[PDB]
């Protein structure tokens, strides 16, 4: 029987960071993880392996395609060694998951391997695989149990030929033809990986836009345009009625228009299902505690991330807000800081989103659609990467930066980046929004030349002064 | 016949052309004078743009020709360098961007005058064309943006064949087997790295004891040198060049000594690149008749409004004090012109970043540890290595670190130093933080997207403020 001040259930970005932070704050901290490794979804089957394949497949596309030839880099034959590519991804995951174990040891966090159940208001019971149980008597419980793939009814995932994101990250061979259910962030990234590697990729989406929820519509349409020129095909406003395996091993996917009619069937070697991810709370003990989930399966919490039970907290994918790794990390920190008497506030408006395709997509703050719905009057500033010096020097000119500013105060309300380096660039925008910078304020910052970030500067100038220098 | 203007800009580099565009946008009637055949000055034509083009392309060549692509499962039977085609890509970018300036001048109603400009009167500039024809401008204000030129090495004459300046090095016809670079500054290191990647055997000779030029943090410089040496870049620091001689075979013998004395030796090369610095260009501008005298280094003295001794004659960019960088020249051009219209004029050179576009990149803004010690400012240090950053590790691109210097009592960020991937873009987040007096804690509380290289910048600030980072 272990006693601790804070017991964290889950070792994903929210849990493992929260556990480290609590230990650094003087709490006696225990972290419970059922899986064989730490790091949760993001490290093991999420951010890390997908970004590795996006990076590796992009370079393959550059070598196999015309890009390197245009720069005087001539290759007689370019062939794909998928095993070695997957090996590079695996090397990264193992290095990072091992790093978490090193960090837990460094900060005196106690790692418990088992399935954690809340058996008492102050106790958690961890059941090991052999059946052995470890009991933790604890002042505070931090729930960071995360998410799972949302199943598609009538379509059964076998991680062989009908795959979730996990299976798509480890295909043993490039499928000749692949269908993706869901054109959200995960679907678009994974389809693009396999599309670059030679697969014929179609993504089927019930909604009318690509990129998931909260993405600016102009950005979404331009993003789709570029992806379509790459060879990514889209069926939007389209419903999937069912999928059936066949004797030949191919899969027939039956679809219909979302409004109705237009029945059709399409075939593939691999079907990837990414209609979403949902909060995971099974066999946690919430049933007995009287903690009621919201209709979407998330745990309700107050501003301090407290459940109705004051000493039981929840953070990350399991609660409301964007289901992102950096969001879960910050919630874990402020929640644990709140346990130490700190004030707790987060504005999900300042949580950025990134799509690691090429071109990348990144945004923070509000979209034009959000501003119109909230009745806020704004002005628009745009700068295309075709006019950016570094993008032109790199011969990589897709996309633009779009800035939304408050009409009178010039305050930056949203930043949307479609093009090279969007993922890193959005962090400059994030720093600006957190402290309420104006468009003029960013325009007056001396940005290094030549850098992609100058497109961000000039877009802010356009929103503020009405005109850019280089466009 | 003679032209009248509110603003006459001499020079079309980043300082001049941006200032001319801004002056027109403020309602001034603007004329821009350029002696060269194309607009854009040093940066576009023989500076930032072509060097960044070759750095980008030679870096990709290195990844394909070397082991990087193989480690990712991108297998190629043979990788060959088509130098002519690579130089073609560089030339195409320069052509598109210099032409783009012409469109912007046309878009903003700036009058483009092609000729050599001399200040013939307090309110008059005379442009002398190659044919000998002159066009005269009577103007209320004169903005000098005449830029810089290569600093020559006395006794070693550049012919842009085997003894080259940065200009010659950017257009070599073949990869030299052996190359010597005089000067380990930003330009020397970038160009030496390009040819080293393309197969040349490269040595850089530097009179000073560190690489990367002045203002670079010494710890960053030493780590940068260490990494470049593992790439194959060779350095001889604290080393003086006594002379260089061409040889009958066409090779070059470079005679060197330790700066303190002794260790005399000779090293031979196919190409010698002379990169000891750049200096202000004011030739035949008419300053002496106006009584405008240069400082010892050849720069035009100006006040905080960029005014010369003659209040209606201004100077900006490489010809004046401050870092000789393009974004510096652009900002000075905008605020100077804004000042002509009665606007406030202020720039903080401490908030001007510097970037080295090698791989890994080097970028910094604010103060170095050496500067803080010299100024007597007490600081605390926070560091985070890219080996611990998720995106860098995912990319298998893990060299370097982020170093943050914070004031001990106020927690104010005094300097940000980045050695590693994406440093050039990242420093712009740092510049935004310094310009508005952010603290280390302030940056640490910003939600940075995961996984990004910028998370290293957040964690380094957390380390400086709180004493510890999350992931290291
Ligand atoms: C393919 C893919 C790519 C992604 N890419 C990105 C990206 O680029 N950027 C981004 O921000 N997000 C990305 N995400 C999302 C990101 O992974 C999640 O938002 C994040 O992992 C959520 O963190 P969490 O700690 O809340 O949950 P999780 O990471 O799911 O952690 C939950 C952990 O708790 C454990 N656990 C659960 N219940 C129990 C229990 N009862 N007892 C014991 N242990 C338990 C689980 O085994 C798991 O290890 C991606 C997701 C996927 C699938
Ligand atoms: C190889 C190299 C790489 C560089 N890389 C970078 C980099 O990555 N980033 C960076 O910030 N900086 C870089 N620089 C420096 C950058 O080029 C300068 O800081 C910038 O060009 C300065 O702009 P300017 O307008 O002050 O001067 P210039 O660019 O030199 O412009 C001066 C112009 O005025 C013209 N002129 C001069 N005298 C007269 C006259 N009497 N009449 C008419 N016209 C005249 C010249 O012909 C020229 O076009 C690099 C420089 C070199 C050489």
């Amino acid at each position: 029987p272990i006693d601790a001040d804070v017991t964290v259930i889950g070792s994903g970005p929210g849990g493992y960071v929260a556990a480290i932070k609590a230990a650094q704050l003087g709490f006696k901290t225990v972290c419970i993880e059922k899986n064989e490794t730490l790091g949760g979804t993001c490290l093991n089957v999420g951010c890390i392996p997908s970004k590795a394949l996006l990076n590796n497949s992009h370079y393959y596309h550059m070598a196999h395609g015309k890009d390197f030839a245009s720069r005087g880099i001539e290759m007689s034959e370019v062939r794909l060694n998928l095993d070695k590519m997957m090996e590079q991804k695996s090397t990264a995951v193992k290095a990072l998951t091992g790093g978490i174990a090193h960090l837990f040891k460094q900060n005196k966090v106690v790692h418990v391997n088992g399935y954690g159940k809340i058996t008492g208001k102050n106790q958690v019971t961890a059941t090991k695989a052999d059946g052995g149980t470890q009991v933790i008597d604890t002042k505070n419980i931090l729930i960071a149990t995360g998410s799972e793939v949302t199943p598609f009814p009538g379509i059964t995932i076998d991680e062989d030929t009908i795959v979730s994101s996990t299976g798509a990250l480890s295909l043993k061979k490039v499928p000749e033809k692949m269908v993706v259910i869901g054109a959200g962030v995960i679907g678009v990234e994974l389809g693009s990986v396999w599309q670059r590697l030679g697969a014929d990729v179609t993504a089927v989406e019930f909604l009318g836009h690509v990129g998931g929820v909260g993405i600016d519509m102009e950005i979404s349409k331009n993003f789709q345009r570029i992806l379509q020129k790459q060879g990514f095909k889209f069926k939007l406003n389209t419903k999937v009625t069912g999928a059936t395996k066949k004797s030949d091993g191919k899969i027939d996917v039956s679809i219909e228009a979302a409004s109705g009619g237009k029945a059709e069937v399409i075939t593939c070697d691999v079907l990837l299902v990414c209609i979403g991810r949902r909060p995971f709370t099974k066999n946690l003990g919430l049933e007995e505690l009287g903690i009621e989930l919201d209709p979407r399966g998330r745990i309700p919490v107050n501003t301090r991330f407290q459940t109705k039970i004051p000493n039981i907290y929840a953070i990350g994918d399991v609660v409301a807000g964007p289901m992102l790794a950096h969001k879960a990390e910050d919630e874990g920190i402020i929640c644990v800081e709140g346990m130490a008497g700190g004030a707790v506030h987060i504005d999900y408006n300042c949580v950025p989103s990134v799509i690691y395709t090429h071109p990348e997509v990144a945004w923070v703050g509000k979209s034009e659609e959000q501003l119109k719905e909230e009745g806020i009057e704004y002005k628009v500033g745009k700068f295309p990467f075709a006019a950016n010096s570094r993008a032109k020097t790199n011969a990589d000119t897709d996309g633009m930066v779009k800035i939304l500013g408050q009409k009178s105060t010039d305050r930056v309300l949203g930043a949307h980046i479609l093009g090279p380096g969007a993922g890193e660039m959005v962090n400059e925008a994030a720093l600006a929004l957190e402290y309420g910078a104006s468009c003029e304020d960013i325009a007056r910052v001396c940005h290094a030349h030549p850098t992609l970030s100058e497109a961000f500067r000039e877009a802010n100038l356009a929103a503020s002064f009405g005109k850019s220098i280089n466009f």
